[PDB]
């Protein structure tokens, strides 16, 4: 499932592991 395995990965990349 996309909004399951990637649901939580989308959280890590947008905040701490990215920073725009």
């Amino acid at each position: 499932g996309y909004s399951l395995f990637q649901k939580e990965k989308m959280v890590l990349n947008e905040g701490t592991s990215g920073t725009a």
